[PDB]
């Protein structure tokens, strides 16, 4: 696995970043944390963003 | 650990108003009665199950 | 399938007139005729079978 | 299970069809044959759809 | 429980037929079938592209 | 059988590429690794893209 420790290196380092969505739609923020299937997205607020739906994690 | 099991079950006990975003860019609005490995049902107006698979984000509103 | 199979068969025993979104927003009306683990057979005019992996959202209408 | 059966009355019948794409596109034809995971739909030409791409199969 | 999808494209690739293969969001490719597995397809153009069939709609001989 | 000779191959030999997603956007550079879910794309930064989100995989 890749994907994991990349997240996790983000969630750890408390890395701004930009997670695209495959709508197009652009979200950013601070990763909090993750399972198999959802990433937990935190700005002013913590939303629950569902992996199928990512495009790109990228830092910001 | 699930992360998406506390986080839905404790939006659900909770009662709050939650916005759910749509692949399509739609924008749900109501309270999460309850939800199974696939779909969520919302509660607003009406009683609707949404499918997971179109589910981009949730959030308390 | 604890939520989806007793919503899904509720709407049918019952005869319910249902709106079924798909994923592109587009809005189908009718009622479940049957459904399995992957498709919905919908009648309105005629008898039509939608994938589950395109329907966003399942209400009564 | 309802795929086999429903495809194949449309088959065994040679009843014309219309396949909506989960994009809006809209296919026509007649059902030559399936499998687990396409259709092959027959009209100017031969044509293999893959159902993960389907959104409803209607009687034309 | 025999695949159609396997015996079609595999004469496809054989006899080089000139193909379209239609994405889910609309974009029309053209050329040649040139492998493919489970996953994947290769198309040869002007230049050889990897096709992930979950963006797929269609196949297209013509 | 065919995906991860191409991918290793372009990683490899360092070649740029053309990652083209669902949505028509077109993302470029080269590709630092991949697992079975994601493939990492080194541009100016690291961005995870997730495979489910790619529809073509050209060098550029
Ligand atoms: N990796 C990506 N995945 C999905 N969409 C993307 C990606 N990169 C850019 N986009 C989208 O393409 C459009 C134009 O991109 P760009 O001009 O770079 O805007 P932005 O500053 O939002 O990245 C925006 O809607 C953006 O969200
Ligand atoms: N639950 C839903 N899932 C997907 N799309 C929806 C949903 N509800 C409404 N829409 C779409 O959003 C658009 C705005 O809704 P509108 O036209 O006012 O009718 P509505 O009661 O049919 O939503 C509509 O075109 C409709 O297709
Ligand atoms: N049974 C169906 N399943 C999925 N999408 C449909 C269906 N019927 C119509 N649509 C979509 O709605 C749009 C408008 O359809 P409509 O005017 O009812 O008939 P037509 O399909 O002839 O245009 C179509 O372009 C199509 O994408
Ligand atoms: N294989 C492909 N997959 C998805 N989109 C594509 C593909 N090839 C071209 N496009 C899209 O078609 C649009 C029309 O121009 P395009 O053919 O892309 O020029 P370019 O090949 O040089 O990117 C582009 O914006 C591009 O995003």
């Amino acid at each position: 696995s890749l994907q994991d420790p990349f997240l996790n290196a983000l969630r750890r380092e408390r890395v701004p970043v930009s997670i695209y969505l495959v709508n197009g739609i652009k979200l950013q923020g601070q990763i909090e944390s993750f399972d198999q299937f959802v990433i937990l997205l935190k700005n002013t607020v913590s939303q629950m963003v569902y992996k199928h739906a990512i495009s790109t994690v990228v830092p910001s």
